[PDB]
């Protein structure tokens, strides 16, 4: 964090986007930032009012190394200096994916723009080498053209009241979006984040459902992905990209496809 530095005084807060147990998004117009273009909108990441504040700190650290990316929320600037941390982002109008789509309950080509730009975004990444640790739709973010935006509302949800979030260990994590090896053996890779894809991409494809309806987590939940179980075909999908997804569901870590590999399958459908 060399050059990210933005002056707190130049920016003027807003409405509140979401609020987690000790951390909150909003929206903010700053004065001074793209070509001191007339002051545009941006969201500014920050803590509701101690040792969690280094975990925000690591997490613009990570920003400003991993680099602009269309399909990854941009890093505008950071407020380190005389006062609370601030991490401004680029404004994303139409907020998160998942909400999004409950909302519409838009073409087809749409549903795979996103899921093209979402595994796009997601290759960036794998070529950073990092690891996603809670890739679903509820983590990407729309904006005003037909892109989305990949993000982590680490701090910015409280994740004990989402549902989506179970108590298996000493912290809540989405079960229904991790990989086997995740599940049992605490095992996690770039493959891994392609079981989450999959996920992700039936969620897509099912218009904001939630994975395994009506079945919800308990002991008799983690037997069926161990037994190889996977979720039949969402609705609003095709038989070419379902096979995309059950490919992401390999029980097998080896035998799931790259992110590479996926920018490619859904490019050709064009
Ligand atoms: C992913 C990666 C790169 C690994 C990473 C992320 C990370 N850490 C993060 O990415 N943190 C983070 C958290 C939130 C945002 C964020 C949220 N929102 C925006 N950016 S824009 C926006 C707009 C919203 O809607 C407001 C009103 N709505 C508008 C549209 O209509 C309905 C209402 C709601 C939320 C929202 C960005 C980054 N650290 O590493």
């Amino acid at each position: 964090d060399l050059k990210w530095e933005f002056p707190r005084e130049n920016l003027e807060f807003g409405k509140v986007l979401g609020s987690g147990a000790f951390g909150k998004v909003m929206n903010a117009t700053a004065y001074g930032i793209s070509k001191t273009g007339v002051s545009i909108q941006v969201a500014v990441k920050m803590l509701k009012e101690s040792s969690e504040r280094e975990a925000l700190m690591s997490e613009l650290k990570m920003m400003t190394q991993l680099g602009s990316h269309e399909n990854i929320v941009n890093l505008l600037g950071a407020c380190t200096l005389s006062g609370p941390i601030y991490l401004i982002f680029e404004y994303c109008c139409y907020g998160d994916l998942l909400n999004y789509l409950r909302s519409k309950r838009l073409t087809f080509e749409d549903l795979l723009c996103f899921a093209y730009q979402v595994a796009k975004g997601m290759e960036f990444l794998e070529f950073k080498s990092c690891v996603h640790r809670d890739l679903a739709a509820r983590n990407v973010l729309v904006t005003h053209g037909k892109v989305v935006k990949i993000c982590d509302f680490g701090l910015a949800r409280d994740i004990m009241s989402d549902s989506n979030y179970v108590v298996r260990g000493n912290a809540r994590l989405p079960v229904k979006w991790m990989a086997p090896e995740s599940l049992f053996e605490g095992i996690y890779t770039i493959k891994s984040d392609v079981w989450s894809y999959g996920i992700l991409l039936w969620e897509i494809f099912s218009l904001g459902v939630n994975p395994y309806p009506g079945i919800p987590v308990d002991a008799n939940f983690y037997k069926l992905i161990q037994n190889g179980f996977k979720m039949d075909q969402p609705f609003y999908a095709t038989e070419e990209i379902y096979i995309i997804m059950q490919s992401c569901w390999a029980f097998d870590s080896r035998k799931r496809p790259s992110f590479p590999n996926l920018t490619s399958f859904l490019g050709c459908q064009l």
